[PDB]
């Protein structure tokens, strides 16, 4: 594990706290930032669980390693630093407070559905929700600019900061939100993340439901050959299901891009009422 000093932080600068879920931790890092020595930024931190193989260790080198090619975006979980010396791998990325999107979309579901959560929160606004949908879709076209094939884009893998800001997560290395190019014959693409964001679209509008409900696995290879989709969500515009549709079109090649996604939806939130 041989050092890189654009990323390096000293073990010291980094106050662990609480665990959030190898596993990550909640953290307190000091002077992240050269020309703010004194400062205090909460972050997440990732390391290896006690007992873990060689392939544990190279699979968290190889994320970080990617990670830093990727770069930066305001909708993408960032890197931010790494220890590599002192001992145990440690890598330092963005902390978003507010949780995963199903959680949080589940916490913000009207009150009487079910509202799983004992500490619920203010509802979504239509043009809340949309905007959600826009933020996840720039944090993917970023990532397709840079030849990134997610492979596992779903609401579970979009967390949220304290500024409500979207961010993908796990970017760098379930069937339900697979294609079925994807699911039957292992052929990732870009169009493949499109159609797992066609379900991660039914996932916002319908508050973070579950897709294909009561439909088993062993069933939902048929269906979809069968050429089946999920119905529109109760609360949900005509437009933006027909985007779902676009986006598990059967022929791969026909599904709308990221960038198309991000034109349309750029243009559907600015239209969407905020009286709603
Ligand atoms: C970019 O991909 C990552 C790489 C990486 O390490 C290199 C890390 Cl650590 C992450 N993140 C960072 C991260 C940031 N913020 C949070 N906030 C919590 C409260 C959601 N979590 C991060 N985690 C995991 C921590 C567990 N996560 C959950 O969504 C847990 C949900 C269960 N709830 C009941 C809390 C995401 C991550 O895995 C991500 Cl998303």
């Amino acid at each position: 594990l041989p050092e890189d000093p654009r990323w390096e932080l000293p073990r010291d600068r980094l106050v662990l706290g609480k665990p959030l879920g190898g596993q990550v931790v909640l953290a307190e890092a000091i002077g992240l930032d050269k020309d703010k020595p004194n400062r205090v930024t909460k972050v997440a931190v990732k390391m290896l669980k006690s007992d873990a193989t060689e392939k544990d260790l190279s699979d968290l080198i190889s994320e970080m390693e990617m990670m830093k090619m990727i770069g930066k975006h305001k909708n993408i979980i960032n890197l931010l630093g790494a220890c590599t010396q002192d001992g145990p791998l440690y890598v330092i990325v963005e902390y978003a407070s507010k949780g995963n999107l199903r959680e949080y979309l589940q916490a913000r579901r009207p009150p009487g559905s079910y509202n799983p959560s004992h500490n619920p929160e203010e509802q979504l606004s239509s043009k809340d929700l949309v905007s959600c949908a826009y933020q996840v879709a720039r944090g993917m076209e970023y990532l397709a600019s840079k030849k990134c094939i997610h492979r596992d884009l779903a609401a579970r893998n979009v967390l949220v900061t304290e500024d409500n800001v979207m961010k993908i997560a796990d970017f760098g290395l379930p069937v339900k939100w697979m294609a079925p190019e994807a699911l039957f014959d292992r052929i990732y693409t870009h169009q493949s993340d499109v159609w797992s964001f066609g379900v991660l679209l039914w996932e916002i509008f319908t508050l973070g439901g579950s897709p294909y409900p009561g439909v088993p696995v062993e069933e939902l290879f048929k269906l979809l050959k069968e050429g089946h989709r999920m119905d529109k969500p109760s609360n949900c515009t005509n437009e933006l299901y027909m985007m779902m549709r676009d986006c598990w079109h059967a022929v791969p090649s026909q599904r709308p891009t990221f960038k198309q996604l991000v034109e349309d939806l750029d243009r559907i939130v600015a239209l969407t009422s905020n009286q709603e």
